[PDB]
């Protein structure tokens, strides 16, 4: 009940900060600072307990749902801002970016992806760290898909700056449109994708029998800055590991073939 205020305050701020950042590139610092606070807020044990204590299903669910959407748009823009800034000759980071760009290597596991493997990232974004960091680290081919053309465009330009000689392709194709989906060994889903589990189910018959999927997600209080986990259809995708990260904004669920 008491916490309710904070979330509605965040929702209003994120709504205001987003509209302001679009029309004027002066309120960037404000948005980045807001996301740095939000990132810290969801990793605070105090507010986690307060959040979990709150019950009222309908109202809470709608509030979480409303927060998921606005923060989705904010992450998109914060990536665009970082992309434009790098292209303008200035590397940068934030509390938010520093949090997530840590354990991108060991999302599947330590020394899991080899040189011969091929990773597919669903929802690459304007600043595709995952593509760049995996490509340079493992020396593997990596693909990125995004429904946003701005993300595709900037993504290609950023890849060209940071990893020009690595095998990195980004398109606006869907999993069904990908020609060499059968050769894909690893698949990462971005947390903030509302159709990620819908595309998971689809990818079963498209992918080979040795494929492994890393689904980024956030349950409980993290669900305000993430789309949560879900049950998967029986005798298809099997959750072999749920990787909770108490100091990171998103957790990881590993899916493999049932046989
Ligand atoms: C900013 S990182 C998140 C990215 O995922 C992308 N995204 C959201 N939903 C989907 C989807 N269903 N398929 C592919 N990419 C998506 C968004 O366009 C955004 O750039
Ligand atoms: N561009 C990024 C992909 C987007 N990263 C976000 C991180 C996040 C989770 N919650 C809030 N922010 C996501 O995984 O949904 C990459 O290359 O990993």
């Amino acid at each position: 009940n008491e916490i309710k205020l904070i979330l509605q305050q965040y929702l209003e701020k994120f709504e205001a900060h987003y509209e302001r950042v679009l029309q004027d590139d002066q309120y960037i610092e404000a948005l980045e600072t807001l996301m740095d606070d939000y990132s810290e807020f969801i990793l605070n044990p105090i507010y986690e307990q307060q959040f979990n204590a709150w019950r009222d299903v309908e109202e809470k669910a709608q509030l979480i749902k409303s927060l998921q959407y606005i923060t989705a748009q904010c992450v998109k823009q914060v990536e665009v801002i970082r992309a434009r800034r790098l292209l303008d000759g200035q590397a940068s980071t934030t509390g938010y970016f520093d949090n997530i760009e840590h354990c991108i290597d060991e999302e599947f596991g330590q020394c899991s992806i080899t040189s011969n493997d091929k990773l597919l990232l669903v929802g690459s974004g304007a600043y595709p760290m995952t593509l760049i960091q995996v490509a340079k680290e493992t020396g593997a081919s990596v693909i990125g898909i995004d429904i946003d053309p701005q993300a595709v465009d900037l993504g290609r330009r950023i890849v060209n700056v940071l990893a020009p000689n690595e095998d990195i392709t980004i398109t606006d194709q869907k999993v069904s449109e990908l020609k060499d989906i059968k050769d894909v060994t690893h698949i990462i889903f971005s947390s903030t994708i509302p159709l990620k589990y819908s595309i998971l189910e689809e990818l079963y018959d498209l992918t080979n029998e040795n494929v492994v999927v890393a689904m980024r997600f956030g349950d409980g209080i993290k669900a305000i800055f993430n789309y949560p986990s879900q049950e998967t259809a029986e005798d298809k995708w099997q959750c072999v590991n749920k990787h909770m990260r108490p100091q990171q904004i998103f957790d990881i669920a590993l899916y493999k073939k049932a046989a």
